[PDB]
């Protein structure tokens, strides 16, 4: 079943657009924010756009996008943290988090880490 993953840094939902391009928006009936999370293996999924037909890709500056291959940038550790809330981690770079800022912005995969409110999101069906 398909998911809207909740950011706690400013409550953003993660948007993947048709072209690639990633963010987030508070509207809930966002057609670019339903998304299929597939596990691939125990705690490693990959996060795929359900309009965009697009994967969630890290890249090796910290640059997220979606692109339409799946390749292994596309592939993230989910942990459920203490606080009940989930990160997803580049099993590519292993220090990076998707990431939200309070603007609605990506945050830029090596200015993200452990502490921060940017990485926590809840999946919401
Ligand atoms: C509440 O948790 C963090 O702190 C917030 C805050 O202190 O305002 C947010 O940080 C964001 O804004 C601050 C201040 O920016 S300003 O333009 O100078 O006002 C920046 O210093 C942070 O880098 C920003 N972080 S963000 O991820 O880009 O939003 C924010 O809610 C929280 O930051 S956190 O890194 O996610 O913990």
């Amino acid at each position: 079943d398909p998911k809207r993953l909740y950011c706690k840094n400013g409550g953003f939902f993660l948007r993947i657009h048709p072209d690639g391009r990633v963010d987030g928006v508070r509207e809930k009936s966002d057609p670019h924010i339903k998304l299929q999370l597939q596990a691939e293996e125990r705690g490693v999924v990959s996060i795929k756009g359900v309009s965009a037909n697009r994967y969630l890709a890290m890249k090796e500056d910290g640059r997220l996008l979606a692109s339409k291959s799946v390749t292994d940038e596309c592939f993230f550790f989910e942990r459920l943290e203490s606080n009940n809330y989930n990160t997803y981690r580049s099993r590519k770079y292993t220090s990076w988090y998707v990431a939200l800022k309070r603007t609605g912005q990506y945050k830029l995969g090596s200015k993200t880490g452990p502490g921060q409110k940017a990485i926590l999101f809840l999946p919401m069906s």
